[PDB]
């Protein structure tokens, strides 16, 4: 299990028990040692932690992530029980929450649906029915419509990683050139031929497919997007272009939204964090401080307060 919240290196050899045992003396009683949780959970892995749940379990009589859902509070609480939850099962759960309440969530489906592999996607999948109950694509249809629900359920498909991802150049040039017809046509009418060459077509292939619109057209994709359609389409047209360039600058850029301007979006900030963080919050980091100036982590220390504040900070470590 490793998708949250890696040491500062990959890892070995582990008695979980010392741990568990440091959470118990932290939770046990009258008042709770809040830096005791940081400095265990913010630096094990994902799987080291799993361990130490097990060893928690057996020790103690009582299931870890529940102890600390009835410990702690706020963003805090979310942030850490976030780090509990394996590398599947933790998109699963975000994907879920973003339909079981009022109002759907579409930035998350988006999010997660656009910036995963085809495995990876694969395994949300299955965590999804496991712990839920219903399929996540069915979900995704009764709960979303128009041309967002097309884009979505064929996201759900499989073939971004599933193509052979050498490049056809006669094939490559096709695409460019239906998608700089679609621009003397009235917005709408081909909105089907974005999704289809956006959502089946290879990474390799379609960075061809932008560079040939380049050519042809005299604007980037981006353009022509918001020229085709609106709102959360688009949002979803626009995302998927983002991660098939820069994917490490996608996760930059939702980091950076989060804290942008006035408030802050934590759910966010939390699961970017989270589950980037033994694949590749390094490049993240780097890719942030190019684009703005500024570190994560210093942005971090003005946007968020108290617990949650110092476990983000232990999370995103050493930020030079």
């Amino acid at each position: 299990i490793e998708q949250e919240g890696v040491t500062v290196a990959s890892s070995s050899h582990f008695n979980p028990d010392p741990d568990a045992e440091t959470l118990y003396k932290a939770m046990k009683g009258i008042g709770t040692n809040e830096q005791a949780i940081i400095d265990v959970l913010t630096k094990r892995s994902n799987t080291q932690r799993q361990q130490i749940a097990k060893s928690f379990k057996a020790q103690f009589g009582k299931d870890l992530t529940e102890t600390l859902k009835s410990e702690l509070s706020g963003k805090f609480e979310r942030l850490i029980v976030a780090l509990m939850y394996p590398p599947y099962r933790y998109e699963a759960k975000e994907l879920h929450d973003a339909m079981k309440g009022l109002g759907t969530k579409e930035g998350v489906i988006i999010e997660i649906l656009a910036s995963r592999t085809k495995n990876q996607l694969r395994e949300i999948m299955k965590a999804y029915e496991e712990d839920y109950g219903s399929s996540l694509e069915e979900d995704i249809q009764a709960d979303t419509s128009g041309y967002l629900e097309r884009i979505l359920v064929c996201l759900l498909q499989g073939s971004r990683d599933d193509v052979s991802s050498f490049v056809d150049p006669a094939l490559a040039l096709q695409d460019a050139q239906d998608l700089y017809a679609a621009g003397e046509k009235i917005r709408g009418t081909d909105e089907m031929k974005f999704i289809t060459i956006l959502c089946t077509r290879s990474a390799t292939h379609l960075l061809r497919v932008f560079e040939e619109y380049e050519k042809i057209a005299n604007k980037s994709i981006e353009d022509s997007i918001k020229s085709e359609t609106h709102g959360s389409l688009e949002e979803a047209m626009l995302t998927v272009v983002k991660c098939t360039q820069n994917l490490h600058s996608y996760f930059a850029e939702r980091l950076y939204y989060a804290m942008k301007g006035a408030g802050t979006r934590d759910g966010t900030l939390i699961r970017n964090i989270v589950s980037r963080s033994e694949i590749d919050l390094n490049l993240i980091k780097c890719h942030f401080k190019k684009m703005y100036g500024k570190t994560l982590s210093s942005m971090i220390m003005e946007d968020t307060s108290g617990d949650y504040k110092n476990a983000l900070l232990s999370l995103v470590g050493s930020d030079p």
